[PDB]
RNA sequence: AACCAGAAAGCCACGGCUAACUACGUGCCAGCAGCCGCGGUAAUACGUAGGUGGCAAGCGUUGUCCGGAUUUAUUGGGCGUAAAGCGAGCGCAGGCGGUUUCUUAAGUCUGAUGUGAAAGCCCCCGGCUCAACCGGGGAGGGUCAUUGGAAACUGGGAGACUUGAGUGCAGAAGAGGAGAGUGGAAUUCCAUGUGUAGCGGUGAAAUGCGUAGAUAUAUGGAGGAACACCAGUGGCGAAGGCGGCUCUCUGGUCUGUAACUGACGCUGAGGCUCGAAAGCGUGGGGAGCAAACAGGAUUAGAUACCCUGGUAGUCCACGCCGUAAACGAUGAGUGCUAAGUGUUGGAGGGUUUCCGCCCUUCAGUGCUGCAGCAAACGCAUUAAGCACUCCGCCUGGGGAGUACGACCGCAAGGUUGAAACUCAAAGGAAUUGACGGGGGCCCGCACAAGCGGUGGAGCAUGUGGUUUAAUUCGAAGCAACGCGAAGAACCUUACCAGGUCUUGACAUCCUUUGACCACUCUAGAGAUAGAGCUUUCCCUUCGGGGACAAAGUGACAGGUGGUGCAUGGUUGUCGUCAGCUCGUGUCGUGAGAUGUUGGGUUAAGUCCCGCAACGAGCGCAACCCUUAUUGUUAGUUGCCAUCAUUUAGUUGGGCACUCUAGCGAGACUGCCGGUGACAAACCGGAGGAAGGUGGGGAUGACGUCAAAUCAUCAUGCCCCUUAUGACCUGGGCUACACACGUGCUACAAUGGGAAGUACAACGAGUCGCUAGACCGCGAGGUCAUGCAAAUCUCUUAAAGCUUCUCUCAGUUCGGAUUGCAGGCUGCAACUCGCCUGCAUGAAGCCGGAAUCGCUAGUAAUCGCGGAUCAGCACGCCGCGGUGAA
């Protein structure tokens, strides 16, 4: 193994962090908070399935903010879950948090979601072939520039690993104006354990 | 004729061929199969389930005959490499044959006549209410038999012709054959002279020969074998084969020409002859060379390769055997079908001192290439092309050219030549990878040139081995060994001796209940035990759970236990090596190829030119960070130039310089000259702070190694559970008869010791760094001031510079080891921290074989800061000074 997490490379030039802090004598204890914040979406991740949550900070107020693709379960029925999500997450802060929920647009483009939905198909024993290739044709369906794919381990229910992806358009992995996402997830059916590997680039 | 759909349906397969399915318990065992092949938690091959799927009382299995099988090919196959042209010639019998006149009519076709039993298979028509039965007709049963005709073709008879086939006469070439003599050189032996300590051989040596005069050098003498240059893809012959020269007998081929014979030819089973080396018998000669054999060497072993010897043989005469990778792996005879180019032997013409030259034509003999053939490679007037005549041979690989029988031979052996039983392949040619102890080109501190090292000595540190009760686990060439460990006294821990415990040390629910705790006393090594103060409601609609404990068992928990060869994730290594592919159009019957090859150039698939290729993508490069100049902006905690002050840029003042860091400019072959195809590019020059990707960093393609990891994490499967799980004390991973790797300090004069004397950069700081003062030989001790930061501290850096010193010694070098006295953090420095002082003073005078790093702010030397950290660094990460060959 030699290749780097594509998004470490980009960060300070491109993008920026998900936690816009600046704090002396209590950041570690703000840090494995954080931690514990990360935690609690996997009651959002079975339904909700958000993709990045951005993390601002006052002087003695926290103020988050999500992003999503499906804002239907995570909006309640007439906001009373999300008041109930406010009170579940001040049991675990006891600070005053106001959290806020933002939609994106031209939803099959993300990194994250897609690779989550192939392992999903891996999770219900569909083929790994047919299932990359219709994914990375809906993803060019939603116009971009190229879309790079890779699964690995015990392939299909078989014995020792084999290691295998598809691709197609361009996809300029070692340049710096680039703008490109990436996203990893395990799968598991019920032998051993898989994983899913995931590339969209579409120009600065 | 009275009443019923009641009395009244069967059988094998479903992985491909094979239309004709899905799912459940079975687990390389039991089993299945016509061929291919299935069985280790899947058998879509055992049983079950519905189905599915087939003809019409049947359905599977075994056995036998024909087809598919052009796999005996007459219709209808082949022999360069896949099975398959005899080793080659001479020829009896046989097969097959130039043109023409007349003639017979054997073969040939045809007319008529006689028969080819009945029943069958056919067809038409009737009945059998449709299968079966009969009836009348016709090809159906001949290579038939008799009688009558044609002479086109082949047989037969009579003749005719010269084109095929042979002797003329004239020439020509030639390692054609046998027999008889002869020439010189070279080796070996012998003799003679001269002349002394070695000669000979190998990768390295040794065996061997030599003072009983070798080897070497000149002179002769003996004998055998082979013929240096000429020598050529030249020549000769049916093949095997044939090279010095002179002579006798003798075979064959080519060119002219035509008076002469007049179809006399070709092929050729049986038979005969010739037939390389090795071998056999009888008789000769041995100069070399050399099977068998002896000795030396190599090797784990070497009945071989290597070296020193050495017989049969190799030679001649006379007999025998009759084989070869006897090959162009291509049978023989004849005819026909584009060119170009050498060369051997001729004939003719133009021209001519032709000896050259040029044109035409015969027989060989090479080389390149149309049509055509071929699975391809290839062949191609010397066909593997289009054909006719004759002969030989083949029908999957083994068994095996074996067995029996027969013939030949003195003998080894030769010629002719099967089956029982096995296998589902064996085989030819070509394409892509991989490999080679095959080759051509390139590139890297890879060699070479230097500098400093390791291996010698002392110490620290990491492995293997021995150890104990335990020395806890992993990592093994580069690509393990100052590595996980960026901090082992208890904790750290998994390793031991002991004290111990159990829905548990930790998670979730249920009820009883609701909130616990926390803290003092006693026991002890501790976990724990017994008391003590009591615990505690945050909604009250008398109705209750949220913050909480204890008890019950219930769910369950826990494993640093195994498997990195069941895994994800992550990381080494080729290696910053320069490659790896796609679309479209072309080539190839097809796997696939071309683009990606060639010339130049570069750090590079980087770029130019030619090229059935044209374009693109991942890489390379560019965008990113820092360093190298300068403009603007903004001036404190920063700096002091215009002046005063004060120890002092301090305080008045300015943002001038410096510095701080935001936005900007600047280096792109940018211009000129030469080289280069004018192209890419290479070499110099000006400008500038840097000019040829200015100097570094981050960035690691396709893929290789089942490389490393369950011991960061997650985890498929397997195992443990009043225990391999948990709590505590003490010990250990820090041992040492030994060997290896990595670092620190010296072996002193460019130096040690004493004194005085200057200049950096990065970063850190709240229970953390310490200003100043006092005391101490010191490690340090006390009072205390600044500091959450360009301000206060770490902190005034070492090598540096000037004076004295020592005077070559195991030394005023060196500084390990050991007693004593201490200092600091720790609850506690014995096992096992660091540092100070006194007393002690070992090896060690530049380190073999071998081996490592490095092409310039580098190597070499010298200090400083940080991580983890109460404490502990010769390790790691980073910065700066001096500065090489």
């Amino acid at each position: 193994g030699q290749k780097v997490h594509p998004i470490g490379m980009r960060v300070g030039i491109i993008r920026d962090w998900d936690a816009k802090w600046y704090a002396e004598k209590e950041y570690a204890e703000f840090l494995h908070e954080d931690l514990r914040i990360r935690k609690f979406i996997a009651t959002k991740l079975a339904d909700a399935a958000v993709s990045t949550i951005e993390i601002e900070r006052a002087a003695n107020r926290v103020n988050i903010s999500i992003h999503t693709a499906k804002p239907g379960m995570v909006i309640g029925k007439g906001g009373s879950e999300v008041e109930n999500l406010r009170k579940e997450l001040n049991k675990l802060t006891g600070k005053r948090v106001h959290i806020n929920i933002v939609e994106i647009k031209k939803p099959d483009l993300d990194a994250k979601l897609v690779g989550e939905g192939i392992a999903r198909q891996l999770e219900n024993r569909v083929a790994f072939r047919r299932a990359q290739k219709q994914a990375i044709q809906r993803a060019m369906r939603a116009g971009a520039k190229g879309i790079k794919t890779q699964v690995s381990g015990r392939l299909n229910g078989a014995d020792i690993a084999r290691s295998e992806g598809y691709s197609e358009g361009t996809v300029p992995l070692h340049t710096l104006r680039a703008d490109i996402d990436y996203a990893w997830e395990e799968a598991d059916t019920t032998y051993g354990k898989l994983g899913v590997k995931v590339w969209i680039y579409r120009g600065e």
